[PDB]
């Protein structure tokens, strides 16, 4: 397991665009088009992502290149992160993993405002962290992927996901 197998199976894959858990138009593995209503907002926003005219779909190699860089760019979003790297640093390889799986759900500021838990992450108190973690909009909002990755950060194993 790794951190682009964790994730393909918390966004799953879709070639044409759809809505996400938040009503906002995405495309491919979890990648966020646009939080405008506009579904013509969103094909524009593909297009230019893409680099052709695409009517809303897009191929596989397309989706995973959109992939790849999403999760280029959130790991790089976290080293700049003047809150999150020292966590990211303190963290061993799978609770890494679940780290930059937050960061690419959420955003690098929604995640470095998780504040208390991040504290606990870093003093490695596993217990407490998954507990002040899930009270949290994003625990009862997105409950399994939420405790999928919350085990992660208790058992730095890959166990949920197998
Ligand atoms: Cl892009
Ligand atoms: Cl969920």
């Amino acid at each position: 397991m790794n951190i682009f197998e964790m994730l393909r199976i918390d966004e799953g894959l879709r070639l044409k665009i759809y809505k996400d858990t938040e009503g906002y138009y995405t495309i491919g593995i979890g990648h966020l088009l646009t939080k405008s209503p506009s579904l013509n907002a969103a094909k524009s926003e593909l297009d230019k992502a893409i680099g052709r005219n695409t009517n809303g779909v897009i191929t596989k190699d397309e989706a995973e290149k959109l992939f790849n860089q999403d999760v280029d760019a959130a790991v790089r979003g976290i080293l700049r992160n003047s809150k999150l790297k020292p966590v990211y640093d303190s963290l061993d390889a799978v609770r890494r993993a679940a780290l930059i799986n937050m960061v690419f759900q959420m955003g690098e500021t929604g995640v470095a405002g998780f504040t208390n838990s991040l504290r606990m992450l870093q003093q490695k108190r596993w217990d407490e962290a998954a507990v002040n973690l899930a009270k949290s909009r994003w625990y009862n909002q997105t409950p399994n992927r939420a405790k999928r990755v919350i085990t992660t950060f208790r058992t730095g194993t890959w166990d949920a996901y197998k």
